């Protein structure tokens, strides 16, 4: 069970990323920018690579982790999106700002799940790695009252914390 | 009348192989990721892209959108039956003989679809055509509410400004 328990600092990361495709979600419904920007993602991911060391990480490894961890935002965005425009409206949620609010809280972000990567290290290549992540996802997604599509999407977002 | 539903039709029939594939490797234990099999279904598309009067870039942005939305039903798919215990007891269909060929032919049907609604892609309307297409194909195929998540993926880049 303490193993059960090793990676839910690393998914409950993960999910307090995911959680900001909501409000980005709100934003681009406001503005009409699209959910995919190449130029901006493909930061994102660079970003990545370059801290990747300062934690023990491989390059490779943050770029996979953080290309899943925009998808898995995207896969929440467009789903949302498209739920809304069946509606014709949006939640009336107050809208943080993307560069004041939310831009912050990805950095952090960024930091704390390659801080929870390296942490949980170890048991990335343990034979049990899929059921412990999985049970994971379902005790955070429990936690933290997350829909079906959020844990659809936690669960694109982890999926390669564990490694052959 | 809704233009865009024949498109999406093509696409929900290509994301419901999801759950055949994702039976495979439950039982394998090959990765949902395989970086050089997904970038060869890119690249078949890419070559048909023409024959469809399709620009090669906007083959290649459909056809990662199906991979990534097929991708997505799969990872949910895995870790529901991990989660559960098991996977269904469902027979499993032959890639060779089954998977492999219908992803074939939806190829070339999404691409066909594409083609006939090519003017109306720009509209204004678009984005409205297509959710209100990617419900009505939901509610008729019985998606829940994963595979109809997974289905406004696929149809992400259909509406191109």
């Amino acid at each position: 069970g303490a193993q059960q328990d090793a990676f839910v600092p690393l998914v409950r990361s993960m999910a307090d990323r995911l959680n900001t495709a909501d409000q980005v979600a709100l934003s681009k419904w406001d503005t009409g920018q699209p959910v995919y920007d190449g130029q901006r993602e493909a930061q994102v991911i660079a970003n990545a690579a370059t801290m990747a060391s300062e934690y023990g990480l491989t390059a490779e490894d943050a770029i996979n982790i953080f290309s899943d961890q925009v998808e898995a935002n995207k896969e929440v965005q467009y789903a949302l999106l498209n739920n809304w425009r069946r509606q014709g409206d949006a939640p009336a949620t107050p809208r943080q700002s993307l560069a004041g609010v939310i831009r912050p809280i990805l950095d952090k972000l960024q930091a704390s799940i390659m801080q929870n990567l390296q942490s949980v290290a170890p048991l990335r290549s343990i034979a049990d790695c899929h059921a412990l992540v999985a049970s994971a996802v379902g005790q955070v997604a429990e936690q933290a009252s997350l829909d079906v599509l959020h844990r659809a999407a936690l669960d694109r977002a982890v999926a390669r914390i564990c490694v052959k």
